[PDB]
């Protein structure tokens, strides 16, 4: 039936749409307090309770997926997307903002987000980490894709802020309704492949869920992604503390979206080639230097950018390894479930990392307490994810036994 490259194209096309949604906020920083005497903290209030429910309903999403199929979790989040994007359109007060676009939208956004990345390696069992990758490289894309549209819309006479919201809108439930309505595991029994008594199975949900390994992941997860979202945000004005131009601070971080975009795919390859818990727990070491590092690198462009790349590379690189690794624990068949339950954790990480950088930052006045606690977070993910090699696999004795 359809060609193994059509579920990584979808995955492509509802990343991309995720990836929109949570760099919107940032569009609207400014028209929103032009028209209101709202602060940007109050409009990073809507972001932070976006990636909180985002990242919690992919526990439900991937349930659901489980259970009824992902074309339907993709197709009805496309549809709650819209509607609390359309919805921000039509605001007039800072709660509506944080129900349409924080909840509605963000419930949407975990819909869409995780089925395809429970999907895609199913149809690349030679390839699951590169196939992971493409069912999440749309989250380092889309700023590319709104930064451009959101203004062209906004600067525009006859549009507006509110008109980026209702267009966008539409666009983004087109895309997602177009990704979830092609998207199905593989047939049943039958395994696309030119290659390929004791009797293995995959663990189900309630097995993975009681796994210590599984929390010890969970544990690696929260710290590498709230280390990630503590400091990201401080870059630039790490920067600007050091002496360099606003401008040049600002050009020295960009280069992060780049890496955070291409670590993506590149990492799910090298890990498919190689292995991944010796890569892995590299890459989270490596993040726990740059942590360091930028007390010595961060006061020129040069060494500023170095900084914000290798970030940009552990930090994306999070979002392709940790599907990849919890695939290799359990398997791909509760992996909707699994991997949903273990994303919470940055649903956590993402409600709570930036405040507390930014709290660190200003109770000290300095950068020193955010980047020495995310280093200390990326060490202690270091230690687990290096420590952390996976479960005895399950025997299957009920189908062990139909053997004579
Ligand atoms: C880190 C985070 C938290 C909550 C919701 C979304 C995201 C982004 C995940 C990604 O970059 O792939």
């Amino acid at each position: 039936t359809m060609p193994r490259w059509v579920p990584l194209l979808l995955g492509l096309l509802g990343s991309t749409t995720c990836g929109m949604l949570l760099y919107a906020w940032s569009v609207f920083i400014k028209p929103l307090n032009a028209e209101f005497g709202w602060s940007r903290a109050e409009i990073a209030m809507a972001f932070a309770i976006c990636c909180l429910i985002f990242g919690l309903m992919t526990f439900p999403a991937g349930r659901l997926s489980d259970k009824m199929g992902p074309r339907k979790v993709v197709m009805t989040g496309g549809v709650l997307l819209a509607i609390g994007f359309i919805l921000s359109g039509f605001i007039q007060s800072k709660y509506q903002l944080y129900i349409t676009y924080g909840v509605i939208a963000g419930f949407g956004g975990g819909m869409i987000y995780l089925p395809p990345i429970a999907t895609a390696p199913k149809w690349w069992p030679d390839r699951r980490a590169l196939a992971t990758g493409f069912a999440v490289v749309g989250l380092g894309l889309g700023s590319f894709l709104m930064g451009p549209l959101a203004t062209y819309i906004i600067e525009k006479p006859g549009m507006g802020w509110r008109y980026v919201f209702w267009y966008c809108g539409v666009a983004m439930g087109i895309m997602a309704l177009i990704a979830g309505a092609f998207l199905e595991p593989p047939p049943a029994g039958w395994k696309p492949a030119g290659y390929t008594p004791k009797v293995t199975r995959d663990w189900t949900y309630e097995e993975a869920k009681g796994d210590t390994k599984f929390w010890l992941l969970y544990l690696a997860y929260f710290c590498g992604s709230f280390a990630g979202l503590m400091v990201i945000g401080h870059l630039a004005g790490f920067g600007r503390d050091a002496g360099l131009t606003a401008m040049a601070a600002a050009g020295a971080v960009s280069s992060l979206a780049f890496s955070n975009a291409a670590t993506r795919i590149l990492s799910g390859w090298f890990v498919d080639k190689i292995g991944i818990r010796v890569y892995f727990a590299a890459l989270f070491a490596l993040q726990t230097a740059a942590m360091i590092a930028i007390f010595q690198l961060g006061g020129s462009v040069v060494g500023l950018s170095i900084v914000a790349i290798v970030i940009g590379w552990n930090y994306g690189a999070m979002f392709t390894l940790f599907p990849a690794t919890c695939l290799q624990f359990y398997g791909p068949t509760a992996q909707g479930s699994n991997y949903g339950l273990l994303f919470t954790a940055c649903g956590l990480a993402g409600f709570a990392g930036p405040w507390v950088g930014g709290w660190l930052k200003d109770t000290t006045g300095t950068y020193y307490l955010p980047f020495l606690c995310a280093a200390a977070l990326c060490a202690l993910g270091t230690a687990i994810v290096f420590m952390t090699k996976p479960p005895e696999k399950k025997h299957a004795l009920e189908l062990e036994v139909l053997f004579q």
